[PDB]
Order: structure tokens, then C-alpha cells, then sequence
DNA sequence: CCCGTGAGTCCG
DNA sequence: CGGACTACGGG
């Protein structure tokens, strides 16, 4: 499933080239343009089968994976737990608040950092995690307004965001396919609900949860993250495949 | 002799006028089949205006179904590709509201204004070739305008200012549109085509008729209860069945 | 981020 | 002379 899943995201990258954002969007980046080395490292090295569980985020922080090019990829923990590395380039037009430095950026992703944190202290080495887990994101665009501010898919106008989630949705359907998973969560209830909709609309046979977001801006990620999705991994079960 | 190259010219020459506006406000997205539509449009023109004309029919602009997708006036997929038999290849507008992509011919929607359209010609005429033996139909402006969230503006729902030259510009093609096709008579579909063209061309000292007949829009109540049986009595009074057999 | 409250568009 | 569906600020 590596190369069939890059071609995946290869061919929704052609796809997204041709959108056009504009209004409050001033910036887009794609690090799986100009972060594609470390991403493809990362996908060689954990992707050598098929899956029985996708963890879906929705898409890239500006300092983990927009550095990056991992999933939640906050870069100490990509660094020396992942151990993934390779050069970044940076996007065509970067706002001056926000620009690329790839695995020297001096900003922790939270988000990213807890998100690995957990699954190092659950797992101990990557390849107990990926075993039969994998970890990707419905969009791998990041934009920012004028002042360099984050907007999730969430925050673009209507107009803006129906185009990018459809054409995200369908790719969403090809990664399940090719990975075979069994199991989505959607880290959030944006992913969750994005994918559930997406992939019971296809019929595909896969089964769509949840846990709670790590994000700082969730407030009730700021006590015990780690506690509160520890439990939610022991109700659906997958701890077990995590050991 | 023939006026399609003509009629064409006059459509290229107002998409020269029209692509230097800038619209405003509340309008937030603008097509122009004209453009992304260009090869099923003009495939029409040449199958259908190869002889000067007696009567244009005239709508207002295209709807976001039918010739918004096939770049036909009045034109609803299905009555376009099997009764008219016109195909081309469609682009895409720079920039799409996702509630009005274009998706050409594979539009699966039935533009119910241009079916019902179509579908009185094909039972009035048979043929094609029939009903444009000594007709044709056009719009006043070319252009489809949205706001922000996809909804139709029609000319008329644009701020005075953008209005009265989108309109002015059109008024002039429209005019030439009626000297080179040679028509005896414009019936404007619905009353803003009708006046409109009444105002264009009497303006200029056209000597030519205008009149009028319902338009099918299904906003019309009177149009969704028998439109074809109001507009067939609407076409009697005015002579023009004995043009189309 | 997550949720609650509620306004624009369709109902051809 | 409503029903369903699907921006934005504060916790
Ligand atoms: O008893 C009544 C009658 C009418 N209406 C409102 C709703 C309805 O749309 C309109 C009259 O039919 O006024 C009510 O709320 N209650
Ligand atoms: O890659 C990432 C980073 C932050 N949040 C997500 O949902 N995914």
C-alpha cells in the first residue's frame, strides 16, 4: 500500500493545484509539495502493509506538519521517535511570520506533541504503533490570512471549503481502499463526521470514530488529553492491537 | 447569404465589451458560457442560422442548468443533445461557486424553463430544421451572475450603475444581432426581454415589431399549471404558427 | 477545538 | 396566512 498511497495523495495534489482561494486566504501551503522527501520517508517506513486502523486528523499545524511533512508532525518527536528526517524546500509564497525552516523549526506543535507523546508512551518503538495503525490527514493544505493567522478548513468561507472537502472526501475513499482499513478515527469530531459522512456515501465497509481533539484552542484538551483518549482508546478497542 | 459568421462576430465582439466590467456588492461570481462554452455554442449557430431569419426569440440571460452547461439558449441538456443534436466540449468557468460547477453535458439537472422550451418546438415542428427554417433564439446578455452563496442574480437584481451599462452594451449587440439575422420580429420570452428589446430597438429606429410570450420560469405559477397550452394560443394570436408547419 | 444558537435558501 | 438543512462568538 506505500506507493498505491502516495499515488493517492500525489493525485490529490494535482487536484488541489488548480483551486483558487482567495478573500481572507492570502497563503496556502502543501508540504506534501515542498516537504514531500520527509513525507515519503515516513510512509516507506510505516506503511509496509495493510492497515486495520486510520488515524485522521484534519489537517496541517503551521509548526508540525506544515515543517514537517508527518501527521501531527511536531518536530522533536518526528526527529528522534519517528526518525524521520530528509530536506524541506519551502512553499512559493510564504508569509514572513510563517516561514518554512522544516526540521529546524524552533516552535512545538502542542497538538503533535501530545498526539505522538501518547502513542510512544502506549507503544514504546514506531513499528509497535504502525503494526497494524496508520495516521494521515483528510487535508494536507494549511492557509492563513493576512496577518499569517491559521485558518482551518473549518474557518474558509463556504464557497471555499465545500470545493477543497469534496475533492478531499473522494481521496479519503481511494486511502481506505488501498490501506484496507477496518477502522477510521477521526481525531476530532471536524474529521470524524467529515469521514463518516464521506465514507458511508461510497458504501465502503469500514467502521468511522472518534477521540477528542489535542489541540491547546480545545480547552477540554488542557486537562488530562492523554487520560480522557487513553479511555476513549479502551472503548473502541484498540489498545489491544496497540501492545 | 448566411448569417451565422455574423451573428457570431456580434457575440465575440460583446464578449470584448463585457470581459472590461467589473461587477460588485453583492454579485460574487460571473460566467460567460460564451467563453468556457464556446464550441457547442458556435456548433448551433452554424447548424441553425445558415439563412436569414423572420422571428428571433429572445430570453433574458442563461439559466444555471441549461445554457450555463451547453452554451444553447434555452438549453436543457437533453432536448440540446437529442432533439437539437448539438455536442461540444465544455471548460470550466475561472472561478465556480461549488453550488454551480459546470459539468457540460454530463449535467445531470433538466433546466425546466429550457425544457419546456424545446419541448413546445419539438411537438409544434418535428424537426429541428422546421422551427429554424424562419426562426432563431438568443439572450439579451450572455453573462450568469451569483453571490456569495451560489443564488441566481438575474441583470435586473444588479446595482443601478453595473446595470445600465451590462444593459446599454447589450441594447447595441442587440441591435445588430436584429440587423444581421433580418427579422421581421422579436418576441421577447417574459416581460423584461420583451421591453427590453421594445427599448433597444425603438431607440436606434429599427423598424421592427417586438412583441411577447410567457416565459416557462417555474417560479411562474400560471407557467406550472400550462404553460405550452397559454404560449401555443400566445403564438396563434400573433401569426407565427404558419411559419412553423 | 467543540458546541449552541440561529439566519439564508429551497421547497421546479 | 412552516420544515429541513446547514456563521460565529464564548467556554
Ligand atoms: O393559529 C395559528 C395560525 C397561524 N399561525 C402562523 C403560522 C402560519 O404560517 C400563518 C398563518 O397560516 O401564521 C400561527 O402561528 N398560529
Ligand atoms: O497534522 C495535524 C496537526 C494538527 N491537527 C490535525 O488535525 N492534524
Amino acid at each position: 500500500p506505500a506507493d498505491s498511497f502516495l499515488k493517492v495523495e500525489l493525485e490529490l495534489n494535482l487536484k488541489l493545484s488548480n483551486l483558487v482561494f482567495q478573500d481572507p486566504v492570502q497563503y496556502v501551503y502543501n508540504p506534501l509539495v515542498y516537504a514531500w522527501a520527509p513525507h515519503e520517508n515516513y510512509v516507506q517506513t510505516y506503511c509496509k502493509s495493510k492497515k486495520e486502523v486510520l488515524f485522521l486528523g484534519m489537517n496541517p499545524g503551521p509548526f508540525g506538519m506544515a515543517q514537517t511533512g508527518v501527521p501531527f508532525g511536531e518536530v522533536n518527536h518526528v526527529r528522534d521517535w519517528l526518525q524521520i528526517e530528509g530536506p524541506v524546500s519551502k512553499p512559493e509564497v510564504e508569509h514572513p511570520k510563517r516561514r518554512i525552516r522544516g526540521f529546524e523549526c524552533p516552535q512545538s506543535e502542542v497538538s503533535g506533541a501530545r498526539f505522538w507523546s501518547l502513542f510512544k508512551s502506549l507503544c514504546g518503538q514506531p513499528e509497535t504503533f504502525f503494526k497494524h495503525c496508520f495516521v494521515h490527514n483528510h487535508c494536507p493544505l494549511i492557509f492563513m490570512n493576512h496577518s499569517g493567522k491559521n485558518l482551518t478548513p473549518t474557518d474558509l468561507p463556504k464557497a471555499q471549503r465545500d470545493t477543497l472537502l469534496e475533492i478531499c472526501d473522494e481521496a479519503l475513499c481511494q486511502a481506505v481502499r488501498v490501506l484496507g482499513v477496518k477502522l477510521v478515527i477521526g481525531v476530532g469530531r471536524f474529521s470524524e463526521q467529515r469521514a463518516r459522512k464521506a465514507l458511508m456515501a461510497e458504501g465502503i465497509d469500514v467502521t468511522v470514530k472518534g477521540i477528542m481533539h489535542p489541540s491547546p484552542r480545545n480547552p477540554q484538551a488542557n486537562k488530562g488529553w492523554e487520560g480522557i483518549v487513553r479511555g476513549q482508546l479502551l472503548e473502541l478497542g484498540v489498545l489491544s492491537l496497540l501492545t
